[PDB]
């Protein structure tokens, strides 16, 4: 009987991953192996963002000043669900006017644009104590949040590569249970909205072009464009037939009017830059419970907490104890803290653990299928005399194989690097 | 004329590192180039403390209700220098009563001591604007943050352990301009200070033992301890002979009372864990500030958000352009944003510029020097034809290889790898 947030607190206490406290509501705390998932995505995403897509990452203030959000029209669109900061400041829902800020901070020349910026600040909106739920609706959320500035030749190519990105999160590296995993809402000028009924016009036309270009099925989803610019929002459903908002693409030409941004063009012209806001994961909180609600803690291999655990059939055993401990130190990769070797960039580590619990083997084994390992490393006499290791993957348990030390540590690397 | 302040400005103008404005006093921006920076110094050190100093990373809300400051003695003691949050709220200037919060949600046993937390959230407080330099002293700021709760038997072990990484900072991986590039300040009971004057006596003297055995150089600083208990600060001086507080060292007995913090010890016994708090960096930007006041620029390879640079000798020469476009392409190891294949895990990525401006060749060579690369590479007719580039250091400029494509790949990954 089991719904999404339910399904999102029983792997959580399973596995050891969030935590609340009514001292902070509607602000999660993630525990070592809730955090360790975190990290993992956020990896990821600066790895497709910096090094295949085009974006260079900043670090922005989360507080500013009551005048930057009116300059914005953040403070009269926003300000019931902005939390105030006294000493006259609004801590921030958004990462947009910051980035503005830093466009206009130099000149800019049509040479560098598409100009690409991509920030992964935490955000806080006042959500109702009524919306939230799991990590689907938070107070405090990261979102993998990026601006871009272009050129009105530009945006059609700069949202398909947005679009690129998004099928290689939730159409490629990540499963999920249309032969797509999402499908896009068409969010149309709402009641609020800044600027000019011509330009939201062109925005919604200029999107409708692309939506209809892409071959992506849509839907019309009026009035829920955002203030600022009409929307591609990317819908998941969860098991329980709900839809949730995750990748966003937002078209704005209102902002840059607002800041009075203004690059230099072929012709030495000043115009202003056109601005897409987007998100991939949306809020990685959210994606990480959408995960959850398909996987049900049965994490792949690069992003799983719990790797492998590695369990001796006798518990004291001399043979199958060393044979045990020296592949988790091989796996583990760590280093003694006394001597003054630093560990090194780019090295491999592996979430990899050792029951030798005083236990009989089959209730050790037992426990860690309850917590989802990736694989199971079993050490008997037989594995001692070969120096080979039983292992099995945890979704086919039937198979195995027979591995030595150097060919685990290859396999587990050859996973993680192609994202398995 | 300059002052380190000068020295962080000029530095940041050069490298376009950061920027500031009024709509956020005290609040820096990173830049991509300084972002960059901030990045790599907390990668580095979170391979530290994950793989070598036993830390688990945990990631915190940034805002508590009143009563947590309260319950943990920050709201009498601070709260002029706390951010208030509205919706009766604290914007954090610390982690550690998060970390209380968690140490306290499950049962511990003596058997996970010493427990040790990481955390590097933004922190907030209202410092004086009378008081902002730079990057020195700022409203907001990230920690190296770490909180570890051990037995009475374990304090001192744990305490060499924090210096060791000290150390490997200080006075191993980054010069600076005694021996040791620190001295360390007793910092001992303060005016405002909770807890029974007894157990503050018996910190007091456990950590002057400590830093006798440690035989380090220290210097008495009454007065000056935590409100929560005393410490070590290691003070680092600029080129002014002024004195900074980065790396710090907190024992506490205080705050583990006051959360009524309890473990379950070999004997069946409740007891409380003591708290040591430990920041290596001290914060990332001052730690940069003081890099900078330093190395005037010059970063060292793996740090230099300007690697290297290409130059063509004739940059209408076809075959200069073509081994020049080579080798960027190489070092890059970008991927197209046009398929399906996304950048794996723990590849390297190289910092490289190519100036193919219509100047003459002697001023783009001026241009990269004036921005610090760490390398410059050149191009000319001689190079096509052994197919080898011209590659010389920066601070070495007399000297020079004749280096393959290869070569040069496998030379800067020795030199990332070993923080060179
Ligand atoms: C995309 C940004 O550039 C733009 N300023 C923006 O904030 N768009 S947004 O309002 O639609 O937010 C983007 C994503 O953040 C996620 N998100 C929004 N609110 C919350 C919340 N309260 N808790 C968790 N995630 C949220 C959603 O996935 C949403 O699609
Ligand atoms: C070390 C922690 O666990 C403890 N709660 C703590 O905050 N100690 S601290 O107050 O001494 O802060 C640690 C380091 O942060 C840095 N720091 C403190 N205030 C600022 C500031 N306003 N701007 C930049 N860095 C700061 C200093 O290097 C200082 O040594
Ligand atoms: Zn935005
Ligand atoms: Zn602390």
């Amino acid at each position: 009987s089991a719904t999404p947030a339910t399904m999102t607190s029983m792997v959580s206490q399973r596995q050891d991953l969030f935590m609340t406290d009514p001292l902070s509501p509607g602000s999660m705390f993630f525990l070592p192996n809730g955090a360790k998932i975190f990290n993992k995505l956020i990896e990821f995403m600066k790895l497709q963002q910096k090094f295949k897509f085009g974006f260079n990452e900043v670090v922005t203030p989360l507080i500013y000043k009551k005048t930057l959000w009116e300059k914005s029209g953040h403070w009269e669109n926003y300000a019931d669900d902005m939390f105030k900061v006294e000493t006259e400041y609004g801590l921030k829902p958004m990462n947009c006017p910051g980035h503005c800020l830093i466009f206009g901070k130099k000149d800019r020349s049509y040479n560098e644009l598409p100009l690409r910026f991509s920030d992964f600040s935490p955000l806080h909106r006042n959500e109702a104590s009524g919306a939230l739920s799991g990590l689907t609706r938070l107070r405090k959320f990261h979102q993998d949040d990026g601006h871009i500035f272009c050129t009105p030749s530009q945006v059609k190519s700069e949202i398909f590569n947005s679009l690129k990105l998004i099928d290689i999160v939730y159409n490629k590296i990540f499963p999920f249970v249309a032969e797509s995993n999402y499908f896009i809402n068409f969010s149309t000028r709402p009641d609020h909205f800044i600027g000019d009924l011509k330009v939201w016009n062109h925005a919604e036309q200029v999107l409708k072009e692309i939506l209809e270009e892409s071959g992506k099925p849509w839907k019309l989803n009026p009035g829920d464009g955002a203030f600022y610019g009409p929307k591609l929002d990317i819908m998941v459903t969860d098991h329980l037939r709900k839809t949730h908002q995750v990748a966003t693409i937002q078209l704005d030409f209102q902002l840059p009017e607002r800041f009075d941004l203004k690059f230099k063009d072929q012709d030495n012209s000043y115009k202003r830059p056109i601005m897409i806001h987007r998100a991939t994961f949306g809020s990685i909180e959210r994606f990480m419970a959408l995960l959850i609600d398909s996987n049900e803690g049965r994490w792949p291999f690069w992003l799983n907490p719990y790797q492998a655990v590695i369990i001796p059939v006798n518990t004291k055993n001399v043979q199958q104890l060393d044979m045990c401990t020296a592949l988790q130190k091989k796996l583990r990769n760590e280093l003694e803290a006394d001597d003054m070797e630093p560990v090194p960039l780019n090295d491999w580590h592996f979430n990899v653990d050792l029951d030798i619990r005083n236990e009989p083997v089959g209730y050790r084994i037992k426990s860690a299928i309850l917590k989802n390992y990736s694989y199971l490393i079993i050490v008997g006499d037989e594995e001692v005399q070969l120096q080979k290791y039983n292992i099995r993957e945890r979704d086919n348990r039937k198979s195995f194989e027979k591995l030595t030390m150097s060919q685990i540590w290859e396999k587990f690397i050859e996973l993680e690097k192609n994202y398995k």
